[PDB]
């Protein structure tokens, strides 16, 4: 039936957009593991040539946290539109 | 307008199927950064002998398990949009 | 009606792909940067020890994003024109 095909496609959709904001996630936890190591390599690498830039991810990094959220946000709102088509 | 429906899901696939591709384009970058980083840190170690390990293992996976699932969506709305296509 | 729940949820769905997009262009961004210090570091090193490593190559991977964040903007403008002709029909 061509309503409950629709109804299950955007249940498909939905799904496809929750594993992209989970992807985002684990991407921001990934390069804000990579700042932190990359950047206590640079201070060792100064401290050790005086001794003989940085990263700044930040805003890439708000961002990012930013599209997380933004796209949890949309499948709430796409599940309530899921609903009125099943309501209908 | 059935024709449309079936366009507008078709078209939400191939975006789908862009986003698992360069999730897993971001996996293979995400790998590569960890395998230098570590390189690094570890002629640093030496160096100071004459810094923490880098580790992404668990974002790399849940990033391929993303991929995949993904992937598992766009063939589960391919059936349903040709569901909805056969629509007679 | 079915059919402007059905106008509306497309149009949710595209502005996840538009956002989508911005977030793999973020992404691009990032780890160019990230390049950058690195392979900045590792010269610093190599430097260093022949005074007293490999060269971090994202550069297939950047391109590959750069083509993702422009096919997929793409289809957002397809897909917002299909949401047009199921509007107009
Ligand atoms: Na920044
Ligand atoms: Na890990
Ligand atoms: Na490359």
């Amino acid at each position: 039936k061509a309503i409950n095909n629709i109804v299950a496609s955007f249940s498909s959709v939905n799904d496809a957009i929750t594993q992209t904001a989970e992807a985002i996630h684990t991407v921001t936890i990934a390069l804000n593991k990579i700042q932190d190591v990359v950047n206590q390599q640079g201070s060792a690498l100064n401290h050790l040539t005086s001794q003989l830039t940085y990263l700044n991810l930040s805003s890439e990094l708000k961002q990012l946290e930013a599209k997380t959220a933004s796209l949890f946000q949309t499948t709430v709102e796409l599940q309530g539109l899921i609903d009125q088509i099943n309501s209908t």
